[PDB]
C-alpha cells in the first residue's frame, strides 16, 4: 500500500532525522517556490489512521483546507512536510506518533501513540 512505499522508499524531512515524517512526492508542482512561515495555505487531504479504523477527507466537506503555515493551527508533520511543497503538487506524508498526537492522542477520534498517513494537494498559498 501507498503506507509502505513511504516507509520503504520515503525522504525523511525531519530536522532531527528520526524518521518522524516521511515523504513521497506523486505529481509534481510548478514554480521553484514553497511556502514560507505565516503563508495562507490551501490544501485538499486525504488522511487516515495506520489502524484503518478512521478517514477524513476535504472534500467530505466540498471545499479546500485553510490554514497558515507554521502556526501550530494543525500538526508538526503538516507544518513541517506542507512547508516542502510547490503549488500545485500532492505528496504522501507517513507521520510517527511524536509529529501527531502523541501518547496522549485526542480521544475518542486519536487513540495514543498513533502513526497517520495523508495525502496532500497543494493548492495555493498567499502571502500574510
Ligand atoms: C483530532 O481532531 C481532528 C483530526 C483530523 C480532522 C478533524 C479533527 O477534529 C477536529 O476534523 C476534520 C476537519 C478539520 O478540523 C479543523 C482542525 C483541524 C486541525 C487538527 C485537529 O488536525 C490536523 O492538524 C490534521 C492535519 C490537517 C487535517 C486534519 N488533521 C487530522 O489529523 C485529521 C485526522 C486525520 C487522520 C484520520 C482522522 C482525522
Amino acid at each position: 500500500g501507498a503506507p509502505a512505499t513511504v516507509t520503504e522508499q520515503g525522504e525523511d524531512i525531519t530536522s532531527k532525522k528520526d524518521r518522524g515524517v516521511l515523504k513521497i512526492v506523486k505529481r509534481v508542482g510548478n514554480g521553484e517556490e514553497t511556502p514560507m512561515i505565516g503563508d495562507k495555505v490551501y490544501v485538499h487531504y486525504k488522511g487516515k489512521l495506520s489502524n484503518g479504523k478512521k478517514f477524513d477527507s476535504s472534500h467530505d466537506r466540498n471545499e479546500p483546507f485553510v490554514f497558515s503555515l507554521g502556526k501550530g493551527q494543525v500538526i508538526k508533520a503538516w507544518d513541517i512536510g506542507v512547508a516542502t511543497m510547490k503549488k500545485g503538487e500532492i505528496a504522501h506524508l507517513l507521520i510517527k506518533p511524536e509529529y501527531a498526537y502523541g501518547s496522549a492522542g485526542s480521544l475518542p477520534k486519536i487513540p495514543s501513540n498513533a502513526t497517520l498517513f495523508f495525502e496532500i494537494e497543494l493548492l495555493d498559498f498567499k502571502g500574510e
